[PDB]
């Protein structure tokens, strides 16, 4: 059964029409009709029941029934602060990100992350990201969908008053995910961009009171070293060992 | 500022060129250049800034700019069953009725209709009129451009499943607006035709649940008959009091 996500708050027993991106994909590109499996959330972290009633070009009207908390959540709490890069990576990143359940996502500039973008440009990306951990959550069951957050220099979210750990990673780090004090409940997970942070930089999380962590002996591939780091946060204390 | 509907969904900082209904009443009606307002919408409830780059003989060329959402949508959901009649009053009320909010419409055949139209003519109407509706929309700031929903027999609009009340007009009935039991979220409204509903059409409308209601001590203009019931209940039940 297909899992639609509704931008408006959801209720029991009423009639909807989904949002466009939805109707398409189900009328437009899936061309199911009534045809009435469907499963809908809206980041009330509930799951409805709900039937194609109708069905058209553009227009994909359906009802809604039964209503559910559907928990797929882990109980720890990972900001991803993702410093941004002009390939198609932070897409991949977002995506397999929220599939292994980070909680909230605030993509970052740092000197060497090589985007340059203009308000309007970031604003565009911004959304298209929002939509991408949309399908990410539809496709691996989660019924909150984590913020992307509006972009910020790296200092400036690094200042940021939170609690719990901040972590970057580093070759020469003086910890390792097993050595951190417990418990962990909450993490800022600072990953860099392919040209890495500066002398400065790294500096300047130690002012912040980061703790920096090897990630084992071998050398990870930029591409998907937030999602092996994230991984290994959840199995050690989130739910991917439970 | 104009605003022009746009068949195609919009997106923030595109080129786009106008339909050719839009690029008529624009460039050669209208005989606006570059030239620069216009606001555009898509039927997403959003709306946006947007440039006359170029305008020619048939052609009008725009570049859209930042969108936002902007909601004149009443928090009630009216759809209106309206018997089709012969005349050109059928335009005039969908044209007001989306003036006043109406979420959809249906034209129905009754006994009384007087209405004999064959697929292809019927078909051009419709078309017609959601053409009026979209005009309207343009007009009155809707966002959304309500359905104008293929014709149907009286009866079998009277038998779908639809949550919410079920409400037609006689001055015998049994009920007024204030006595009507609250919540109303949702309205099916049965207008019928000049020459009226027959007792056989009544009888079955009880058979199915509807309400009938009256609508003050005074005999209400046909032509205006659902303007004023619509009005009636977007003040009680929707938006025109808020």
């Amino acid at each position: 059964i297909p899992r639609i996500y509704h931008p408006e708050p959801l209720t029991s027993h009423s009639h909807i029409a989904l949002c466009e991106d939805a109707a398409n994909h189900i009328g437009r590109v899936l061309r199911m009709g009534p045809g009435q499996a469907l499963q809908l959330f809206d980041g009330s972290n509930q799951v409805f029941d709900a039937e194609i009633t109708s069905a058209s070009k553009k227009s994909v009207e359906v009802k809604v029934l039964e209503g559910q908390i559907d928990d797929r959540e882990s109980p720890l709490h990972i900001h991803l602060g993702q410093v941004m890069s002009r390939g198609e990576k932070m897409e991949f990143t977002i995506q397999k990100s929220i599939e292994l359940g980070v909680s909230l996502i605030t993509p970052l500039f740092s000197e060497r992350c090589g985007v340059k973008l203009d308000s309007e440009r970031l604003n565009k990306k911004l959304q298209q990201w929002q939509k991408i951990a949309i399908a990410a959550c539809e496709q691996c069951g989660r019924n909150r969908v984590p913020e992307i957050r509006p972009a910020m220099d790296l200092e400036a979210w690094c200042a940021e008053q939170d609690e719990g750990l901040k972590l970057n990673l580093h070759p020469r780090a003086s910890n390792s995910i097993n050595t951190l004090p417990l418990p962990v409940e909450r993490v800022r997970l600072l990953i860099g961009p392919e040209g890495g942070l500066s002398a400065d930089e790294i500096a300047m999380t130690a002012r912040y009171q980061f703790t920096d962590i090897l990630l084992g002996p071998r050398v990870l591939r930029t591409e998907t070293t937030a999602l092996t780091a994230i991984t290994a946060l959840q199995v050690r204390f989130g739910d991917l060992g439970l």
